[PDB]
RNA sequence: AAUUUCUACUAAGUGUAGAUGGAAAUUAGGUGCGCUUGGC
DNA sequence: GCCAAGCGCACCTAATTTCCTAAAGGACG
DNA sequence: CGTCCTTTA
């Protein structure tokens, strides 16, 4: 037979893009640089981002006009219908239909002005903004744009967009209604739950303050009030009840969030928060906080730096005034100075006694020697606790130890916070001295950054500290000789909080970057497409000469230049494109066919108008085959007379009979609606039109292209040249909208890094036997970046016209159920490994496992492998104390990609060389270290077109035929758990388990009381000590347990076999000796046959807690270190059929194991299998009913599954 | 350490291997730090 | 030491939309 | 009436 991959070819139609150097050949630089194009199109591109501003301040006052207008009928039933919680399948459609209606209530509301048509034609240039606008330079600026509108077809569409009606992501009435009515909605519901806890004052507060006493709070939780929201501005106030605002004076007005936060963390509770609402498109207001001004030049900032934090600064003696303050600590009442309780007693108890808690441990005890261990108890000595509003430095005193104290320990803090203070002045004083000016830009200038950056942290550790000995402020005892002077210095001391902020805002900034600019060549539609009959209106062809490709401009001045040049019958001849494309059968037959121009040669009958004018034919309600066939023959005899396509096409269609609807005639236009050939034109000539400046070429470059290359290709330059080869037969279109652009050079070529002629260069690679290479010329890093660059995109089309037209998800179903032997390959995104692989074949054993942290490769026998989990890791680092540093901060999206890309190419060959499915997680770690959303695209990406560059383009998976195993890629949002071969299953245990056995850790092991403990320990079957194999075992059956349904044995004996790791930090935990320690600590006979009535006899809350904990540690299966991918170790407490324990670590020691070598292969080859059962699930079903089979395996399935294969 | 561009390279000497859907628009997320009020 | 709710500033990242056109139509000299 | 920009399906 064949493969299942083999099915999986011309299926549907994508796009790519193709980018290539466009290098100037003979005079057109030079011409260019004379006729002054490149000024002309950078400055456009300047002017053209302006205009699209206006046109924007334009459009925001339309939307604001049509929304602070618009009342919505359709609410309360769609509110009222949107919350019912029993929604019957008829009354969910029924809220589809209300929510369409909302949706179109707002796009007509929008499309039913006048002129609404006016926004998106050259009449809002030359005509509307004009006279909405007043200043007369923005006025010339949109008008410099006349003659020139057409370059705003792309802006206008992403206009339009907003106004669709449709559930699509850019529309405004999608914002409206399927996120922010969704949200406000959903905060009804929580403000329902949530309202008893607000107080009178501070809903009264919000409502003066935030609503200026036009609402009341509940306003805003009423379905009516919504129209309110549909504006920013009315946005703002509702997410400003949410969230409150910070007043002119810095005050934190508090919103309903932070009231139920106060609330949660004062009861322990967990009421739930509310969600703002987004943004109105193309809205743009101010902050309803304040915050001040902020520095804007490094002139500004190195001032406000040397003024304010110099040694004769105020600041600076303020920190003097401070110190001395403290050093004659005794000449002032320790009664009379207040640490406020909270933060401050905080960092006093840390900065004292080493710890955040210990004077709440030590307040506790003397609250215990008074009132003493219930709930209650704690609960009412935290009540009596967080009363107190300060403690004294006395009273402080009398929690100290014998040996320390306390008001000696605060001076030598202070002493050596004020140190360091000097110590950063030590490396400042040349910053600092009125000679000093600065070499390069804060925003690049290190070193000085880290000279104020390290001086202002000093100042601010010192102001926090400070902060502390403030105290509550209203206490009745409280020393004036201190606190006078005290207030005095640290409110100057506050001073810094403006500066840091200011200077932090504007160092971080990264510095301005230039990008490249598009080149129109005074076109407004310039290289719009490629049609011969187009080529004088876009000014811009093909040319090929040998194996060299060009692209040809004609000036302005010379549109038909080329066209007047005839084939050189003797000397040397350039090939120029004849490219005849009939674009979009479905909207041009009825544009030329109806036309006044042509219904005027040729009248259709009143009878095929009528068919057409009311849709007889669009397979609709209305759908009539017989007109649909009538209507086919109209278009066939108008095409016959339509010299420009039958010259072009000679077309050769079906019998009209044999169509059953219309697109069954339009995809015959369609495929044969395109041509590509190549005429001869003379060199000579076409030379001296680039002489004369009459035409400009460039040549169409990639390193492939260079004399030079040898090695294979990249696939983007066979996808190049296949457009013009003759074994492709519209596999691989070119397509329109190509464009040219100029990238300035961004780096000076003398201070790039150069690795000089004739001199030894050390090669990187370690595995690499040649440690050196020496190049008869220089190289220069970023080479290309040192120089301007022309760079030329070109869009392609593949399959356009497919043929291999199903449903993707149910053939894999069909292959897979009728295939003896399927191979699964598990991806898994492990702990110690970024992605891990194992492959599996129809029966489920392993035939590959391996770690992806590190990619090994293989080219002229020489090994390269890249340990790239170290090189994310340490690009993570670099970007964390960026941050916290204030430097500059790289980017590692590139990285990932570079290392996803190989990650992609391994698995393509897996999948081809196994025939494989492919079995990933379905997720419905920390942000930075993320690697697997990117894989998912990338992945999904290549699987809509996967090509074996290595293959000849016309076979099977070669560049002509790609594999699309994977349906087209939409978006996330519309994907299910089956993509083609890409499958999504639960990963419930399917690393925390036992591969050889299928046993899993039910139970509930976190200690909670002696009482819970005892019945956890009475419901074993027994305990025993084992003498003769030194193992305690505990026999249990699962339904004497909680939580236990799923499991399918039930009957397990697990023994305290082998080592664990303990994390808390980490310790290696033997378990026999652990038990018997415990055992022996407690005077335990743990030999004494059945052990369980003993342990339950004992009182010690502590004997429980420990041995809790060791239950706890004999069930986890999974031993890992962070950071060690060598201690990943998988170990069951359980024996199997034949008395082993599984140990990943007797597999992993071997090259090939039957088993996960680790906890992370384990997690692989699980995912594999619960594909596997899907599998045996589609072969139990029969083939019309494929795609009902639930592909999801339940928990119960699965771990009886999991008991029973082995 | 060269590139349409990216990642890893030097790969046998102006490059090697793999990847690469671009443009525009909208919007969202995340990290870090400061401040406010709180929790452990 | 860690963390929550919220505000602000700086930075980097990424999801989801649209187009990937020849020819009719017409404004303009 | 030719050319160049705009609008259409
Ligand atoms: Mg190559
Ligand atoms: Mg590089
Ligand atoms: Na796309
Ligand atoms: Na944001
Ligand atoms: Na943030």
């Amino acid at each position: 037979h064949m493969s299942k991959l083999e099915k999986f070819t011309n299926c549907y139609s994508l796009s790519k893009t193709l980018r290539f150097k466009a290098i100037p050949v003979g005079k057109t630089q030079e011409n260019i640089d004379n006729k002054r194009l490149l000024v002309e199109d950078e400055k456009r591109a300047e002017d053209y981002k302006g205009v699209k501003k206006l046109l924007d301040r334009y459009y925001l006052s339309f939307i604001n006009d049509v929304l602070h207008s618009i009342k919505l009928k359709n609410l309360n039933n769609y509110i009222s219908l949107f919350r019912k919680k029993t929604r019957t399948e008829k009354e969910n459609k029924e809220l589809e239909n209300l929510e369409i209606n909302l949706r179109k209530e707002i796009a007509k509301a929008f499309k039913g002005n006048e002129g609404y048509k006016s926004l998106f034609k050259k009449d809002i240039i030359e005509t509307i903004l004009p006279e909405f606008l007043d200043d007369k330079d923005e006025i010339a600026l949109v008008n410099s744009f006349n003659g020139f509108t057409t370059a705003f077809t792309g802006f206008f569409d992403n206009r339009e967009n907003m106004f669709s009606e449709e559930a699509k992501s850019t529309s405004i009435a999608f914002r409206c209604i399927n996120e922010n009515l969704t949200r406000y909605i959903s905060n009804m519901d929580i403000f329902e739950k949530v309202d008893a806890i607000f107080d009178k004052h501070e809903v009264q507060e919000i409502k003066e303050k935030i609503l200026n006493s036009d609402y009341d709070v509940e306003d805003f939780f009423e379905g009516e009030f919504f129209n309110f929201v549909l504006t920013q501005e009315g946005i703002d106030v509702y997410n400003a009840i949410i969230g409150g605002f910070v007043t002119e004076s810095g005050e934190k007005i508090k919103g309903l969030n932070e009231y139920i936060n106060l609330y949660n963390q004062k009861t322990k509770q967990k009421l739930p928060k509310f969600k703002p609402l987004y943004k109105q498109v193309l809205s743009d207001r101010e902050s309803l906080s304040f915050y001040g001004e902020g520095y804007t030049s490094d002139e500004e900032v190195l001032e406000v730096f040397r003024n304010t934090l110099n040694k004769n600064s105020e600041i600076f003696s303020s920190i003097k005034k401070l110190e001395k303050l403290f050093k004659n600590f005794d000449e002032y009442s320790s009664a009379g100075i207040f640490v406020k309780n909270g933060p401050a007693i905080s960092t006093i108890s840390k900065d004292i006694f080493g710890e955040w808690n210990v004077i709440r441990d030590k307040w506790n005890a003397e609250y215990d020697d008074i009132h003493l261990v219930t709930e209650k108890y704690e609960d009412d000595r935290r009540k009596s606790f967080k009363k107190i509003g300060s403690f004294s430095l006395e009273q402080l005193q009398e929690y100290a130890d014998a040996d320390l104290s306390v008001v000696e320990k605060l001076k030598e803090i202070i002493i050596q916070k004020v140190d360091e203070i000097y110590k950063v002045y030590g490396s400042s004083e040349k910053l600092f001295d009125a000679d000093f000016v600065l070499e390069k830009s804060l925003k690049k200038n290190d070193a000085v950054v880290a000279i104020m950056k390290d001086l202002l942290d000093s100042v601010k550790s010192f102001e926090n500290y400070i902060k502390a000995f403030f105290g509550e402020g209203k206490e009745t005892n409280r020393d004036e000789s201190f606190y006078g002077d005290f207030v005095l210095a640290y409110d100057i001391l506050l001073k810094v909080d403006h500066i840091y902020d200011a200077i932090r805002n504007y160092v971080t900034q990264k510095p301005y970057s230039k990008d490249k600019f598009k080149l129109y060549f005074q076109n407004p539609q310039f290289m719009g497409g490629w049609d011969k009959d187009k080529e004088t209106d876009y000014r811009a062809t093909i040319l090929r000469y040998g194996s060299k490709y060009y692209l040809a401009i004609m000036d302005k001045k010379y549109a038909k230049c080329l066209q007047k040049i005839d084939k050189d019958d003797v000397n040397g001849n350039y090939e120029k494109i004849n490219y005849k494309l009939l674009p979009g059968p479905n909207k041009m037959l009825p544009k030329v066919f109806f036309s006044k121009k042509w219904m005027a040669y040729y009248n259709p009958s009143e009878d095929i108008q009528k068919i057409y004018k009311n849709g007889t034919f669009k397979k609709g309600d209305m759908f009539n085959l017989n007109d649909c066939h009538k209507l086919i023959d109209f278009f066939k005899d108008s095409i016959s007379r339509y010299p420009k396509w039958s010259n072009a096409y000679d077309f050769n269609f079906s019998e009209t009979e044999k169509y059953k609807d219309i697109a069954g005639f339009y995809r015959e236009v369609e495929e044969q609606g395109y041509k590509v050939s190549f005429e001869s034109a003379s060199k000579k000539e076409v030379d001296k039109l680039v002489e004369e400046g009459k035409l400009y070429m460039f040549q169409i470059y990639n390193k492939d292209f260079s004399d030079k290359s040898h090695g294979t290709p990249n696939l983007h330059t066979m996808y190049f040249k296949l457009l013009f080869d003759e074994n492709n037969h519209g596999q691989i279109r070119l397509s329109g909208g190509a464009e040219l652009f100029m990238r300035r050079a961004s780096l000076k070529k003398e201070e790039l890094v150069v690795h000089p002629a004739n001199s030894p260069i050390a090669n990187k690679n370690p595995d690499n036997p040649k440690k050196t290479t020496t190049l008869s010329y220089d190289v220069y890093k970023d080479k290309r970046f040192s120089e301007d660059q022309y760079e030329l995109h070109i869009p392609i089309a593949i399959n356009k016209c497919p043929k291999n037209i199903f449903k993707i998800n149910t053939e894999v179903r069909v292959l897979l159920k009728h295939d003896d032997n399927p191979y699964v390959i598990g991806i898994d995104r492990g702990e110690r490994n970024l992605l891990y692989i194992v492959v599996v074949d129809g029966k489920g054993n392993i035939v590959e496992q391996y770690s992806l942290n590190e990619i090994i490769n293989n080219f002229n026998g020489i090994r390269i492998k890249t340990d790239y989990h170290s090189l994310l890791d340490k690009k993570e680092k670099e970007r964390f104390e960026a941050r916290q540093n204030w430097t500059s901060i790289e980017n590692i999206k590139e990285l990932k990609a570079g290392y996803i890309s190989q990650v992609v190419h391994k698995i393509c060959e897996l999948v081809e060389k196994y025939d494989a499915v492919i079995a990933l997680e379905d997720l419905n770690v920390k942000v930075e270290k993320q690697v697997y959303q990117k894989f998912e695209k990338m992945l999904i990406d290549k699987l809509n077109y996967m090509v074996d560059k290595k293959s000849n383009p016309c076979a099977t998976g070669g560049a002509l035929k790609g594999y699309q195993i994977t349906n087209k890629f939409e978006s996330f949002k519309s994907m299910s758990t089956q993509n083609g071969f890409i499958f999504y299953i639960p990963a419930w245990l399917t690393s925390k388990i036992d591969p050889s056995t299928g046993f899993v850790n039910l139970l509930k092991t976190k200690y909670t009381s002696i009482a819970d403990s005892k019945k956890f320990i009475s419901s074993f079957d027994r305990i025993m000590y084992v003498p003769e194999e030194d193992l305690f075992e505990f026999a249990l059956d699962y339904k004497n347990f909680s939580r236990t349904d799923a499991d399918y044995i039930k009957k397990w004996k697990l023994y305290s076999y082998g080592n664990r790791i303990r994390i808390f930090d980490w310790e290696e935990v033997c378990l026999t000796s652990a038990y018997k320690e415990l055992f022996n600590k407690y005077g335990i006979n743990y030999q004494q046959g059945d052990i369980r009535a003993l342990l339950c006899e004992q009182s010690d809350k502590a004997f429980y807690s420990s041995f809790m904990a060791l239950m706890s540690l004999m069930l986890q299966m999974r031993n890992s270190i962070t950071g060690r991918t060598d201690v990943d170790f998988l170990i069951s407490p359980v024996k199997n059929s034949d008395g082993i324990f599984y140990d990943s670590r007797n597999y992993e020691a071997q090259e090939n194991a039957i088993l996960p070598k680790n906890a992370d292969a384990n997690g692989a080859y699980n995912i594999a299998r619960k594909v596997l059962w899907a599998i045996g699930q589609f072969k139990k079903a029969e083939d019309e009913k494929l795609d009902k089979v639930k592909i999801a395996i339940s928990n119960k399935e699965w771990l009886e599954y999991a008991q029973t294969s082995v």
